[PDB]
């Protein structure tokens, strides 16, 4: 299987819109898809447990039907940091676990998103960051950068740490959190020659609802 | 002199109060001190040219009369990235000119305090960064974090990218940019753990005003 692992500027920059557009584009490709968020913080309760809407929106973005465990093992009700929360309730979060579920998405799944949580460096445990998972498996990685001021610095200091932990920077994209404003062009222009990877789309912004949004059409899969 | 880079782990993380903070301290201290903001994008009109508020505050904290284009060399009106603007004006931001203004003032002060713009990657020309221009000077860098979910990953990715570039973290700010949240304990523990540099206090949260609060004794400048 194909494998990418998805990684923000910063936590609520789009990452799982970006994530439902790149899970659109495989699947028109004629990939059989599964999305996986191995872990999740700020969930809802309900009849069947704890679930989390990102985690819900790349299970119905996955061409496959999966049950919600098998995208997302682990699941915390409060939006933070995820070692507070796992400290919290006595649940540990398990890179054995995290490594598996990553498998068994494998054994039906021939394009497999991992999208992560928060920003590059979210710590899981005291002693283990999320940084530590994706380097030990090895996976390339996608940059989503929400286009705002302020975003040069936060796109340059993640693509030179991945870099540095001798992983592969497969593309990056280019997310409109804000409506069009005075200096898109050359925030684009800039971002283009800055990050050493290759720029996989733009997508516009979407004011209503934009994960369930037919956004496929705004990534060239092509080169990845 | 002794001299500092204040960085901030994004735009608009407090970094102006925490070096008014700083300036405040070492003036109680006993030195001469000096603010320099040498690229300065968002000013206002007035009778003398453009005048950024930033700069304004780092002037009337300084314990020396200084005169504005002292303190801030290049003063643009557009609240944008400064490479953007000052190709836009046609008027480059020189490197020999922000090293001279930094001389200058150590004519005079013993205690220099040297705030960028924006975060560690501002770009100031196609070719040339704020970074750049740091490690050229080999300027000891504190770093100013904004305390809300997303900092660890800033806070971790800017300290990593300063050591790689062989340069000195000399301690970190805490700043309190919201009101008592619930994890705030557990985020400042992390952040203690995580960044490879003293704490050298933490700014509360001051709603009215806080660059004309007097900050000075959040700051253990003993630890610098
Ligand atoms: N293209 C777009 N147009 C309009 N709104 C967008 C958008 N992309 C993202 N948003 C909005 O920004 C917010 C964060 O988006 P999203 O949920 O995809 O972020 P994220 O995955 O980075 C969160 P976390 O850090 O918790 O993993 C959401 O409310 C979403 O609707
Ligand atoms: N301790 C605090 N309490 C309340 N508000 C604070 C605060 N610290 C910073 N702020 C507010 O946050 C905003 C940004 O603060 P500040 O001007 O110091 O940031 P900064 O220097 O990072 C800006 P730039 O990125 O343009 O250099 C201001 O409106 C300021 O009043
Ligand atoms: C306009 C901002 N407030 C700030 C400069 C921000 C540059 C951000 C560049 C980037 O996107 O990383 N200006 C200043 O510090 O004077
Ligand atoms: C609660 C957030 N929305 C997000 C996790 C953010 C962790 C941020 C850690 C940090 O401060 O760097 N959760 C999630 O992606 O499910």
């Amino acid at each position: 299987s194909k494998r990418y692992f998805v990684t923000g500027t910063d936590t609520e920059v789009g990452k799982t819109v970006a994530s439902c557009a790149l899970l659109q584009a495989a699947k028109a490709a004629g990939y059989r898809t599964a999305g996986y968020k191995p872990v999740a913080s700020g969930s809802e309760k309900t009849p069947e447990g704890l679930r989390n809407s990102d985690a819900l929106a790349l299970q119905r973005n996955s061409s496959l039907q999966l049950d919600y465990a098998t995208v997302n093992p682990y699941t915390f009700a409060e939006p933070t940091s995820p070692h507070i929360i796992s400290a919290q309730e006595g649940r540990p979060i398990e890179s054995l676990v995290m490594s598996a579920g990553l498998r068994a998405l494998e054994q039906q799944a021939d394009w497999v998103l991992v999208e992560g949580a928060g920003g590059w460096f979210t710590p899981l445990s005291d002693t283990f960051t999320f940084a530590d998972w994706v380097t030990q498996e090895q996976l390339p990685v996608i940059l989503v950068v929400g286009v705002k001021l302020g975003c040069i610095n936060h796109a340059m200091l993640t693509a030179q740490v991945i870099q540095h932990a001798g992983l592969t920077l497969a593309g990056w994209v280019a997310n409109d959190v804000t409506p069009p404003g005075k200096r898109h062009a050359e925030y684009m222009t800039t971002l283009t020659r800055m990050i050493p990877a290759p720029l996989l789309g733009e997508i516009p912004w979407l004011a209503e609802n934009p994960e369930n949004a037919a956004t496929g059409k705004y990534i060239n899969l092509a080169l990845l």
